[PDB]
């Protein structure tokens, strides 16, 4: 009924990602040494928010909520969750030679993202910021989503779906659950190519082009037909005909992963070697 | 040793004085002269380092100016081969906070008209120096105009010709906050390519004047994406209040011409009566100095 001061419960250790997520810290549960991620927030209710981030983060593919705390003074609110210690999908691809992942790696991670999205969507929650930086790895190569569901800045636009970007015919630009699926496909091109489509454009020009351009495509024809088809489904231009999270889960590229165990094993090792 | 066309190691030239936690800005000093500095520290990859060099080549030259917080240069503090280096962007230290701090520390988040005219003129003077040397500031706003302990008004400059503090680092991909952006910098149905022109700073100057007058830029009640959509489409913004002088309405009107091709120059705006005609100048300077001194205690 009343949140406490964090002192003696959680402590901050260092900023993450040293300046990519903003006021987000690697922190530590004092009494156990267990690591936690901690968003620090100037504030002036919250019990309801947290309780809601509580209920929806109980899925193996979503970083689990821990709790909230208030540090007195403009007061501070600490939002605390499970720490994902092997970094982001974006990190991974950056630390891999050729900046590209094995197609079966991409198939595995994409499916875990979709399972996480499936969970939120059936609960009528939209993530709204799916991208490499928001998909995090553990040491066991578990895949978990963060940053789902002040606000004065606009972030990076490269993962945004067409319908999310206001323009003359779309002045009240939707967020629909299907917007997350577009973002998922962009993240898959990212894993494949090291960067999202339009990475070579100024952010503002990208924002202009996304609603106008045809669906992005993989640059290389080296990829399997299944991969190209998965990409096409995530990247249905008009969200109205875009497949649901459940349809993408049955897509052959996601559904048929014969070498799953070895893939996990490979990622795990790659993480060790890549650290 | 100040060297603007090069990318040096800072050791021996500039040092951090406060410990670095997190493009955060920390207090620092010139090693030889002990003059203070403000230092913006950004983690960078070795590829971004080569982008830097390039952009340094595009740096346009301009001298010191009393209405610009002097840019002292770019430096690289190396980290181990398995780690990102620190880009240091180094600037004159201004100790009395920003115009935004000034407003919010004011009773009622509003400045008196003669204050706005004074600060607006200093801003325009700083811009004129950049513009005459073919440089665009690109980020005029309350937060980026600073006060010295001596009530001097100076534009933030961490290398605005090269825009280095925007082009690299893991935020160079962010669109950013839209409220001070001129219509021509926002990609829209009728603006396929983003114009950046010197007159863009003048629109931002007009928005900053509203910020000083009202405590916040227009459309502050809007989510940033919505504001981004509305700026190119709405007629020019204006003051809510009818209390202000005809001169002030006219200054805002001059700044906020929607078509930049038809917007006045900096030199033209410096001759606008609201800027040109300032009978209480001396008194204003005295009032800012005192306000500053007060706030310090
Ligand atoms: C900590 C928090 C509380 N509410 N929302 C959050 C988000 C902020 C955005 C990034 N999100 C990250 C970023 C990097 C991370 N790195 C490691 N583990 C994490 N959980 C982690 N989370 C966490
Ligand atoms: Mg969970």
């Amino acid at each position: 009924s009343s949140l406490r001061d964090p002192a003696g419960i959680f402590e901050l250790v260092e900023v993450v990602g040293n300046g990519t997520y903003g006021q987000v810290y690697k922190g530590r549960h004092v009494k156990t040494g267990q690591l936690a991620a901690i968003k620090v927030m100037d504030v002036t209710e919250i019990k309801l928010e947290i309780n809601m981030l509580k209920k929806y983060s109980h899925h193996r593919n979503i970083a689990t909520y821990y709790g909230a705390f208030i540090k007195k003074s403009d007061d501070q609110l600490w939002l605390v969750m499970e720490f994902c210690g092997a970094g982001s999908i974006t990190d991974l691809v950056k630390n891999t030679k050729g900046n590209t992942l094995k197609e079966d790696w991409i198939a595995y991670i994409s499916r875990e993202i979709l399972r996480g999205l499936a969970h939120l969507h059936i609960h009528h929650v939209i993530h709204r910021d799916i991208k490499g930086q928001n998909v995090l790895l553990t040491e066991n190569a578990e895949v978990k989503l963060v940053d789902f569901g002040r606000n004065t800045f606009i972030g990076t636009p490269y993962w945004m779906a067409p319908e999310v970007i206001a323009c003359d015919e779309n002045p009240d630009a939707t967020y629909d659950y299907r917007s997350d699926l577009w973002s998922c496909g962009i993240t898959a091109i990212e894993m494949a190519e090291g960067a999202p489509p339009l990475c070579d454009m100024h952010p503002m020009r990208a924002l202009f082009l996304i609603p106008r351009n045809p669906p992005p495509r993989l640059k290389s024809k080296k990829w399997s037909k299944k991969f190209f088809s998965f990409i096409e489904g995530c990247l249905v231009k008009n969200y109205m005909q875009r497949p649901s999270t459940e349809q993408l889960l049955k897509h052959p590229f996601i559904r048929d992963q014969p070498n799953e165990r070895q893939v996990r094993i490979q990622l795990k090792d790659h993480i060790d070697r890549t650290r």
